[PDB]
């Protein structure tokens, strides 16, 4: 019994309540059609993932709040904030999929590729962001942690946008970018692109909902959860190329799109001058033959083997960090995450 | 002496302070390059308009706050919130210009058309939105009206996104859309697309900064300022086609892009069955010959003459509304706006 698997059904049943509430703007019929589009956008975009971000809010809330203080209303609010993290994710996916020229995401066609959508998806993305603060207001405005949450969601959006900015600056389309594919850069991107919103946001949200706002207590959780995010994104980079797309649900574009991948960084640290030139001639181009040559060089440098060795050392390191920095929180908050992202 | 013309210089000099403060993330050098991109985005996007939104915050603040309560610090905060409205505008412009396939805006090439930008502009737009809440925090977090402002900016973003959603649903590319070009629809779009953020937001912001949070006092200002926004957008639609682009600064795309324009609505209300078919065969297509045929039909129905007659009746109506609903606020708050948007 994973604490996630158990709390999942109740979380998904709540979604209908989220949608019913964000569409009922019933005293405003003039915008009826727009609420219909909003409903379509949520059903397509916020559904069909494993929900691990939002569930993490709901799990962590159960582990942190004295069970006497778990009234039906307090639960609603945890389900909602969890959903708020999912909406945040759906905002970044919809928009990132346009920017990266993605085909597919979680097994179906990307929202912007659906006929009759295209660049209108920009506006659709923006609405998904809007919906967060509409829910925080409708469910948490009388709560003492309300402002803390609003500030947490916006700070998380700013840091992800900063991370996306680095990702894009490091990966100019059409140009040879290998010079700027460094470890220092790589760590910076993933810290800001992924780690803050995927790991810190959901735990931090639950922490606040439990009246734990201590600056040192948020610093210490952050110190664990950012390293968890670093490993997670390194695995996302690994699976972008070597994953099984009946599992990953998406096609890898990192080579064609010219991304500062963990893989390309590792490959640069190991290449002969000769191998550098294979990579230089083949990386960052839409041609299937050139993406194949890169995968072949990665496999010749046994990077999948280097990834397996990093997944080992990372697990040990992360565990040593939960020793150092979990207290006073139940270690189970952290361990439940580690269980979910190391197979 | 327009109260706007006078307060302008001081407002623009402040911009350098906005940029210095949002880039000084000086204890975070790893994201240096991203702050550089942020700086470029602000200089290109938030500069070269007439600033009327943001100035309206600063004017209204002077008219509403007892001059004893106008300390140097209280001014900084008014300049900042004003700038916050400008950043909001710059967010919607950058993104709307991608969606509408705009060439130019305020006399220069659209940000997304600049070589090496393209769809990365989506992320750039998102950062401009982020910057608002970064400034509200840095300048207003200790103020009693802080939450009121955060809620005001987000509500304004949601209503604009709803309005954009209606605009897009009413204007499907490739299809004949004349059926859905009604007055009821037209008014709904502009209320939500333009009026809330262009008129209500800046006055409402100043009102809050002056401790005026009364529900009836915000209802009454809103009642005036939304009708001002309706007229403003009807004039924006008129100038989209009949404007002087050394004045308007932008090329009109409303015909090619298939927009529920005031012009197309008025034209539909007046056409012979025959003229309907000219419009039906020529509206919503990229071909210069078909956009020319539409302008010719508009000119044959003396719509520019109908626009002049509406600009008359609107001015009278708006003035009768400031009679009814300005109190207890100085009428000058409202009149200063009317002066700025009727020539
Ligand atoms: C979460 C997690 C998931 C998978 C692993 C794996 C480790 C490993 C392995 N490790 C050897 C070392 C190794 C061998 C080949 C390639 C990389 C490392 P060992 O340390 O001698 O057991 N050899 C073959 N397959 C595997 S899978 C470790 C962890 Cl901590
Ligand atoms: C904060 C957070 C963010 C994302 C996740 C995800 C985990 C996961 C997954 N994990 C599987 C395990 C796993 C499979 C392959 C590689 C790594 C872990 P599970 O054990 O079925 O949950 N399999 C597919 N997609 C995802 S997304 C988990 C968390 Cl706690
Ligand atoms: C803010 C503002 C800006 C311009 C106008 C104009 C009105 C008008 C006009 N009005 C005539 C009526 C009219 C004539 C032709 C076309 C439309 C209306 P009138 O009422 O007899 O003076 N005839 C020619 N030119 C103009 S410009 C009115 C307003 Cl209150
Ligand atoms: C809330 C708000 C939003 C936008 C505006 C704008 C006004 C304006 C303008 N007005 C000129 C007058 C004018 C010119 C043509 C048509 C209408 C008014 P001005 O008198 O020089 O300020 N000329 C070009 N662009 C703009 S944008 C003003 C406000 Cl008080």
């Amino acid at each position: 019994s994973d604490v996630y698997a158990q709390e999942k059904q109740d979380f998904v049943q709540h979604f209908s309540q989220i949608v019913r509430v964000l569409t009922e703007e019933m005293g405003h019929p003039e915008i009826g059609d727009a609420i219909a589009r909003l409903k379509e956008v949520l059903e397509y975009n916020a559904i069909g993932g494993k929900y691990n971000r939002g569930l993490t809010v709901v799990v962590a809330f159960r582990e942190l709040v004295e069970p006497r203080k778990q009234d039906a209303d307090s639960l609603q609010r945890a389900w909602t904030v969890g959903w708020c993290v999912e909406l945040l994710q759906a905002f970044f996916l919809v928009a990132d999929d346009i920017m990266d020229s993605s085909l597919t995401r979680r097994g179906q066609i990307c929202w912007y590729q659906k006929p009759g959508v295209g660049l209108d998806a920009i506006n659709d993305a923006n609405l998904l962001e809007a919906c967060i603060y509409r829910l925080l207001k409708l469910y948490c405005r009388e709560q003492p942690y309300y402002l803390n949450l609003i500030e947490l969601f916006l700070q998380s959006s700013y840091q992800t946008e900063i991370g996306q900015t680095l990702d894009l600056l490091t990966a100019p389309q059409g140009n040879v970018d290998l010079v700027r594919f460094t470890e220092k850069r790589y760590k910076s991107i993933v810290k800001y692109k992924t780690a803050f919103y995927s790991f810190y946001l959901p735990i931090a949200a639950a922490m606040y909902m439990a009246g734990i706002d201590g600056e040192k207590e948020h610093a210490n959780a952050k110190k664990i959860l950012l390293e968890m995010g670093e490993f997670f994104q390194i695995q996302d980079d690994y699976l972008d190329l070597f994953g099984d797309p009946s599992v990953t649900g998406k096609i890898g574009t990192d080579i064609q799109d010219n991304k500062c991948s963990w893989l390309v960084v590792q490959c640069l640290q190991r290449a002969t001058p000769e191998q550098y030139q294979i990579l230089k001639e083949n990386y960052g181009q839409k041609e299937a033959e050139k993406v194949a040559r890169v995968k072949a060089l990665y496999e010749e440098l046994d990077l999948p083997a280097v990834f397996l060795q990093y997944e080992e050392d990372s697990y040990s390191h992360i565990m040593a960090l939960i020793e150092q920095y979990a207290a006073p929180l139940p270690p189970a908050v952290f361990l439940g995450l580690a269980r979910k992202i190391y197979k």
